[PDB]
C-alpha cells in the first residue's frame, strides 16, 4: 500500500505542477531526468517524487540514491540547463526549500552500499587504479570483487570530477513536500482557480486528470508522454461538456426534442428570400417514394409561392442512381411541378443546373420551382460553386465532399415525412 | 512505467472481480492475504496480480515468490478454507487457467536465491541442523551465515511439512491473465451491464472507479480496505445524479440573468436607425474564427436588412492583428458580403473608414453592410471622432482611449456566440 500511496503522491505532484504551469511550459509526465520534467523557454526543472510518510524523521541516507542520479545526471548534462529538484514529503519536517551542504554531499559519496557505488559513485568518483576499472566494468560481479570494490572505495580518497558548489548552488534545490491529503487538497484549489466548482472536481475533474497522468504514465513512448496546461483543461473540458449534454438529452421525450428542434429552426425558416438546399438519404425515412411528390408539393406551397417575395429555389439532393431520378421526375410532371435535373439522359450538365428561373409577375409564372439531382460529385460541385444560407442533411449523409465553410448546417434526425413537416413548421402537431 | 503500468493492471483486476462478484460477496482491496482478497459465505478468494508484459515467455522463477508467499500463507492458514489464486499475465502465453505439477512446486522449494530460503523455504522446509535454526533466527546475518545456509539448503535434503498435493489439488489455482487493455476492455464491458451508458462509462464510470480502487488501497486500516459491488455502484448512481442535479439546475439562474440582460437590451434593438458599435475580444468567445462570419451574416439580416428604413452602418472593432483582419476580409468577400475595413496594406486610411454607404434604392444595392477593423490608434480615434448610439462591449475590453461621454454603453457577458445572439434578440432560446 506504501507503493501505491507514493505512486498516487507523484501523481498528486505531477497534476499540481501542470496546474501551477503556464501556457509556454511543456511537462515531460515520467520524464526522461526524473518522474517531472517541466520544459520552460531556456531552463529545464526535472523533479523528483518520494514519499516518505512512515519515516518519523528525515534521514539523510534516505535520499542517498535520489541525490547520486541527480549528481550523476549533471556530470553527464553539465552544459544543458537542467535544475534539478527533491521533492520528498516527510511528516515531522517543515514544508519548504530545505539546504543540502556540500559535507553532507560528500557524506554521501562516501556511502558503505556496494549498489550505490557500483552504480553512482563510480562514476562521479572514478578509481585512480585500472584494476578496479576493470573489476567496475564487468556486467557481472562476484562476491569477492564486490568487496574488494567496496574496501578500495572505503579507504582510497578520490577526486570529485562533478562540480559539487556550482550544482548545489544553481542546479539542485531540496524541497520538504506537504502530505498526500494536503497536496491533493492544493491540486483541488488549483482546479478551482480555472473556473471549475468543488462538486465538479470532486466527482468528475480530479479523478479524470488522476487517470490521465496515470494513463500517460505507462506509455514507453516518451514523446507521447508530454502534456500541458492546456492541453488538459482542453480535455477536462470537453468532457464536461459531453456529459453535460448526454445527460441534459435521454431525460425528455421524441416530443420535447421535436419542439425544442422547431423552435431552434423557426427564425431561420421564417426569411421570405432565403437559398435552402436539402441533402436526403432515402432509406432513413418510411415510405420514400410514395411521399416525395407530396411532400415537396407542400413545401412549395408554404415557401414558393408568392411570385414576388419568395425568390430563391430550393435544391433537393438525394442518395440515388439517375433512374431513380427519372422516374421521379415523371412523377413530378405528372402532377404539373416544373424542377430541372441538370440530367440529359445520363449525363450531367453544369449550366442546365446552375441556371435561374424566369419569372413574369402578372402571368404568375416561374421556369421551375425546385432543383432534385442525384448526390453525384458533378451535382456536388455545383453546389460548392454556389454557396446556400442553410444546409439541411437528412439521415447522415456522408457531406465530406462539400465546402461547407461559413455555411449554416442543420443536422435533422427524423424517420418519417411528418417529424419532418413538423420541423420545417409545414405541420402544427404531429 | 512498467512499475505504474503493473499497479493499473492490479487495479483493473480488482475493479473487475469486484463487478463480476455477487452482491453477498465482501471484497478486500489490497487486502491480508494477498492484493484482492474476495471473501464468500464460506470460501476466501485470495488473488495475487502480477505483470509481466516485458517478458517474451513465462518462466519457473518469474512466479518463485509469489507461490513461496502463498504456500507459507497455507501453511500458517491450512484450518481455513482460502482458495489462493496466482494472477499473472504474458503476453505469449495463453489466458487460462495453467496448471502446476508438484514437481515444479519441488523445483520451487530448491531455489538458490538466499531471500527466499530465509523467508519461506526455511519455514516450508525446516533445517534439522539446530545451527542453521539459530543462524536463520537472527534478525541481521552476516556474508559468512548467508553463505552457510544457501550451501546447507542447496546440499541438504529436507522434508516439506506443507501438504503440497492438497493444496496444488483445492487451495491453488494458476490463471494466465489477459492484457491491461484487454482487462480493461473487459472491465468496461462489465460497467455497461449494470445499464451505463459507453460514454457515461468512459468519462465518468471509470475513472471514478479506478480513483475509488487506488484510494481504498493506501488506507492503513484493513476494515476500511473492506469493499463490495453495491457500494461501488451506489457510489458510481449517487455521483452520476448529484452531477446530474447539479448540471440541470446551476443552468437556471445563468439563464434567467441572461432574460434579464435580453429584457433590458431589448428596447433601444428595436429601433430602425441607430448607430451600433461592437468591441470583441475574440479569445474570450469559442469557435471564434469558424463562426464570427456566421454571426455578422444573420446580424445583417436581422438589422441591416431592409434597404428604406435601416439607414446605420454596424461597425465591428474586433482586438487583433491586421493579417487576422485581411484573412476575415477574404473570408466575407467569399461570402458576397461587403465590408470596409480601412485598411490597404498595412496603412490605416481615416476617409476610407469614415465614409457613409450610398444607396440605390431601386435596385436594392448598398455600398457596404459593415465596417470591421482592429482596435489600433487610428480606429479608436475615428470612432471617437463620430460617436455612436449605442456601445456594446463583449469581453472585457481596454475601452480608455475611447471617448465615452455621453455615450451609451452595453457590456455583455458571455462566452459563446448562442448567448451574444439570444442577448441581441436573434434567438427565440438558447
Amino acid at each position: 500500500d506504501h507503493t501505491i500511496k507514493g505512486f498516487l503522491y507523484q501523481f498528486n505532484k505531477t497534476l499540481n505542477s501542470i496546474l501551477s504551469s503556464t501556457d509556454q511550459d511543456e511537462i515531460q509526465i515520467e520524464g526522461i531526468i526524473e518522474d517531472i520534467d517541466i520544459k520552460n523557454s531556456n531552463i529545464t526543472n526535472a523533479i523528483q517524487c518520494k514519499y516518505h510518510e512512515s519515516k518519523v524523521r528525515h534521514n539523510l541516507s534516505d535520499i542517498y540514491k535520489p541525490i547520486l542520479q541527480m549528481l550523476l545526471h549533471f556530470l553527464e548534462n553539465d552544459s544543458l540547463n537542467i535544475k534539478y529538484a527533491l521533492y520528498a514529503y516527510f511528516p515531522n519536517e517543515q514544508v519548504g526549500v530545505k539546504e543540502v551542504t556540500k559535507s553532507q554531499i560528500e557524506e554521501i559519496l562516501s556511502s558503505s552500499n556496494f549498489d550505490y557505488i557500483s552504480k553512482y559513485i563510480s562514476k562521479i568518483k572514478p578509481p585512480k587504479e585500472q584494476i578496479i576499472k576493470e573489476l567496475l566494468g564487468k556486467t557481472s560481479k562476484t562476491t569477492e570483487d564486490k568487496t574488494r570494490i567496496k574496501k578500495y572505495y572505503e579507504t582510497s580518497k578520490l577526486e570529485t570530477i562533478v562540480d559539487i558548489d556550482k550544482f548545489l548552488r544553481d542546479h539542485f534545490v531540496f524541497e520538504i513536500g506537504l502530505s498526500y491529503e494536503e497536496l491533493m487538497n492544493e491540486t483541488k484549489n488549483l482546479l478551482m482557480k480555472e473556473g471549475f466548482s468543488l462538486e465538479d472536481v470532486k466527482d468528475l475533474f480530479y479523478p479524470n486528470s488522476i487517470q490521465y497522468i496515470a494513463e500517460l504514465s505507462i506509455l514507453p513512448e516518451a514523446e507521447k508522454r508530454i502534456s500541458s496546461k492546456n492541453k488538459l483543461i482542453d480535455y477536462l473540458k470537453g468532457n464536461k461538456k459531453t456529459a453535460m449534454s448526454r445527460w441534459t438529452s435521454e431525460v425528455l421525450t421524441r416530443k420535447q426534442l421535436l419542439k425544442v428542434r422547431k423552435n431552434q429552426l423557426v427564425p431561420s425558416l421564417n426569411i421570405n428570400s432565403r437559398s435552402r438546399y436539402f441533402i436526403i438519404d432515402p432509406d432513413t425515412i418510411d415510405n420514400f417514394d410514395d411521399e416525395f411528390i407530396l411532400f415537396v408539393k407542400d413545401y412549395l406551397d408554404k415557401y414558393n409561392s408568392k411570385i414576388k417575395l419568395h425568390t430563391e429555389t430550393p435544391c433537393f439532393i438525394l442518395k440515388t442512381d439517375v433512374n431513380n431520378l427519372s422516374e421521379y421526375h415523371k412523377r413530378f410532371v405528372s402532377r404539373n411541378i416544373q424542377i430541372i435535373t441538370g440530367y440529359i439522359g445520363d449525363t450531367f450538365y453544369f449550366k442546365e443546373f446552375n441556371k435561374e428561373p424566369k419569372r413574369i409577375i402578372k402571368d404568375n409564372w416561374v421556369e421551375f420551382k425546385a432543383r432534385i439531382s442525384c448526390n453525384s460529385d458533378e451535382v456536388i460541385k455545383c453546389i460548392n460553386y454556389k454557396k446556400c444560407d442553410d444546409l439541411y442533411i437528412v439521415g447522415g449523409v456522408d457531406v465530406s465532399l462539400l465546402d461547407t465553410a461559413d455555411v449554416n448546417i442543420e443536422n435533422l434526425e427524423i424517420n418519417n415525412f411528418r417529424e419532418l413537416k413538423y420541423l420545417l413548421s409545414m405541420l402544427k402537431e404531429i
